[PDB]
């Protein structure tokens, strides 16, 4: 999503996105090359209300879709010196809408950039345990194979570590867990027959970034049957809270009582009391395996292209019918800032020289079809009007 | 370096005097908890020269 | 038995003072009530302390 704020109010009557969608054209720089057609339509969302000085674009991306990269002049031929991915938009100027909005961005001033990014059904992540790496592909056990008191499960996805994330969290699938795993827990009693796990409570964990789940209950009851593991994390101003090491971490609080299962065992099998029966035995403690983990996130940047001592991490540059100019580096300010080059009216024409010296003389000659012009026009460079002749240095023109 | 171990080599000892004596019944309160083992982590280093 | 800890960069500067920290992480509830099944002799315990 990306919205655009000017100074001034753009149109007595407001634009649907399919007017958008007949004066502008996106593109991306992705894997294979630039990312256009169909894929780069402008959704619903997007439009001009007439009295707002703010224009909505919103653009989406399939699953199926390649990658989005950084430039590289070798896949995306071109000569830009930018080390980021690119958005670029063209206007459709064949059309009466694309020509009509260069004209009316020509001298409404730009001021404010916000970019909002929302990314869901992640499954490239890496995983791991207080024992090494785990492989999310197949069925595996967070927290060990025998968990313990203090064990962790740790969650990490770089892309959306290094950004200015708002929110993240994720989801998870058991595989054969017992049909009721209070009850499962019966045999394990103290002191005068009173159960060790009383109820779900017993199975709790800590969040180190600080979820924002209701409480710290590891199974949530599925709508279906058996459980699933939901995390929920929310950073509040998009920054992250220093020391802690951009991973997400859920540590245990109880064990799974894997190492009293022996004892339990033993006492029951040599009563003197009662006759053991196969209800009075203990089970095998859980191991909590899990599957289909799945990762989603939010992150937010916003840029106020007049004000110092802020982050207006943009880079900005406008396209000309014959190259290219930077506008805007990362880090600066302006005042004045517009979506596209000024062209008033009239016609120019442009002459390269091969071979000169910043010094030396040139000599020109223009050979004319005398008598070629049209007969027929009352505005003929009457008085002292003449052709007027510049020369360019560092993008600017400049008078001889 | 420790000065006394944690008594790892005798937990079989204790477990089995417990399950089969005569004098009285065993309870779960009764038998030895497995000997601890000092796992441990967040180490951090720091110092001063002049 | 014993533990280590070694970093060159401090040990080979005129170092004047060294220390470090540690955390514990499945430590029982009281270490010293955990052995109350370990005794000898008229039933003493082998750990009266820390």
């Amino acid at each position: 999503i990306l919205e655009f704020t000017f100074n001034k109010p753009i149109l007595p009557n407001g634009e649907d996105y399919t007017a958008l969608n007949k004066a502008m054209s996106i593109e991306l720089t992705g894997e294979k090359g630039w990312i256009a057609g169909l894929p780069m339509t402008l959704k619903s969302d997007s439009g001009i209300n007439s009295g707002s000085k703010k224009m909505k674009l919103s653009l989406t991306l399939d699953s199926e879709q390649p990658a989005v990269v950084p430039y590289q002049t070798e896949l995306h031929e071109g000569s830009y010196e930018v080390d980021e991915p690119l958005l670029r938009v063209l206007f459709k100027t064949n059309e009466k809408e694309g020509y009509n909005l260069y004209r009316l961005f020509n001298e409404n001033v730009l001021t404010d950039l916000k970019i909002t990014v929302e990314v869901s059904d992640i499954t490239s992540v890496q995983l791991e345990n207080d024992l090494g790496v785990l492989n999310p592909q197949k069925p595996f056990f967070p927290f060990g194979p025998r968990p313990i008191k203090g064990s962790s499960f740790i969650v990490k996805y770089p892309e959306a570590m290094e950004k200015p994330v708002t929110a993240i969290s994720y989801q998870m699938d058991y595989l054969n867990l017992p049909e009721n795993l209070v009850n499962h827990y019966s045999a394990y009693t103290i002191g005068d027959d009173e159960p060790l796990v009383s109820d779900m409570d017993y199975f709790s964990v800590k969040s180190f970034p600080k979820s924002s789940n209701d409480s710290d209950q590891l199974f949530s009851e599925k709508s279906g049957g058996g459980y699933e593991s939901d995390f929920e994390f929310q950073i509040e101003n998009g920054v992250w809270e220093s020391g802690l090491k951009k991973e997400l971490k859920i540590s245990l609080e109880r064990s799974f009582l894997h190492e009293k299962y022996a004892h339990y065992f033993t006492l029951v099998a040599i009563s003197k009391d009662t006759d053991p029966t196969i209800e009075l035995l203990p089970n095998e403690p859980y191991a909590p395996l899990a599957e289909n983990l799945v990762l989603g996130y939010t992150a937010i940047s916003s840029i106020d292209f007049s004000s110092s001592s802020s982050e207006n991490q943009v880079s900005l540059i406008h396209e000309m019918p014959f190259g290219f100019q930077q506008v805007f580096t990362p880090g600066d300010t302006d005042n004045s800032l517009y979506l596209v080059p000024d062209y008033c009216h009239g016609g120019e024409l442009y002459i390269g020289l091969e071979n000169g010296k910043n010094l030396q003389q040139v000599t020109l000659l223009l050979q004319f079809l005398e008598g070629s012009e049209n007969p027929d026009i009352t505005d003929i460079f009457t008085g002292n009007q003449k052709i007027k002749w510049q020369y360019l240095s560092q993008n600017q023109w400049q008078d001889f």
